[PDB]
């Protein structure tokens, strides 16, 4: 649990406006000062309860986890201070939230670049996925705008998500990468749709029920049916009849250049 090589001494970093917020409190934007960079704008994690150790030990362990991964299509650890306050230093995504995003950008963004978002974060996934990595806080699971051709995995912003859940995890807690496939069907649904949320007006509890009927969330207007048709693969009931997060990435990649070539 050494934080040394990461640690950042505090007056390096300006606090700016609260930006945000995540699992354990506000994040705010800031500028750190390195010799790498004189003036590098950063979001900045902070905790409301980390005045008792056990949160304390809890937050920290987000900035453990983060720094052990490094993709261009997930949000980076910058640093750590681990005494009070204690802050997390993250890169900062300057365009905000990838929801917002959409929803404000309905006709400015080709279809091209929707495809490419879902591309993107597909790497990321299936780097994760090499690396045996199942992301436990699934309420927390977000994904960053850093400029117009590139979005990230995260886990701030700019009650369990049972509209995004696979049947195995409603049912019974059971969570793997297959779970993870069908939450990321769900994802790219989301992003063709601009933004909406699955489910609207539906009540958490007939979820399920929509699903072992066969039900499934319908094509979003405009979209590939070539890409709807990958979306209905995530969602096989059975999670072992699911794609891998491999086999998304060759799939979304062929989708990109067809698109590209009409
Ligand atoms: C840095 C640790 C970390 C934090 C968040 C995620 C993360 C963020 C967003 C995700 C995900 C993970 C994710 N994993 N599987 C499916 C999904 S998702 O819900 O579609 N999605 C957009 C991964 C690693």
């Amino acid at each position: 649990s050494s934080t040394r090589d990461y640690e950042i001494q505090r007056e390096r970093i300006e606090l700016g406006r609260c930006i945000g917020e995540g699992q354990f409190g506000d994040v705010h934007q800031g500028i750190y000062m390195s010799p790498e960079n004189p003036a590098l704008a950063v979001a900045i994690k902070t905790c409301k309860n980390c005045t008792s150790d056990s949160v304390r030990e809890k937050f920290l362990q987000e900035a453990l986890t983060m720094r052990q991964f490094d993709h261009p299509h997930i949000v980076k650890l910058i640093g750590v201070i681990t005494e009070n306050p204690v802050w997390i230093i993250m890169e900062l995504c300057t365009l905000g939230e990838l929801r917002s995003f959409l929803q404000v950008r309905k006709y400015s963004l080709d279809l091209a670049s929707l495809i490419l978002y879902a591309y993107q974060l597909s790497t990321a996934l299936a780097y994760l996925e090499s690396k045996r990595f199942v992301h436990r806080d699934i309420a927390a699971r977000n994904v960053l705008v850093s400029s117009n051709d590139c979005v990230k995995l995260g886990d701030f912003g700019l009650k369990l998500p049972i509209k995004w859940m696979a049947p195995e995890s409603i049912n019974f807690r059971r969570f793997t990468s297959a779970s993870d496939v069908w939450m990321f069907g769900v994802c790219m649904w989301e992003i063709l749709m601009h933004g909406v949320k699955p489910f609207q007006g539906v009540k958490n509890n007939d979820v399920i029920g929509r699903i072992e009927n066969g039900e499934r969330l319908p094509m979003p207007p405009n979209c590939p049916p070539t890409l709807y048709s990958l979306m209905t693969k995530c969602w096989a009931y059975d999670p072992s009849r699911r794609p891998r997060f491999t086999e998304l990435k060759a799939q979304l990649s062929t989708i990109l250049e067809e698109e590209k070539a009409q």
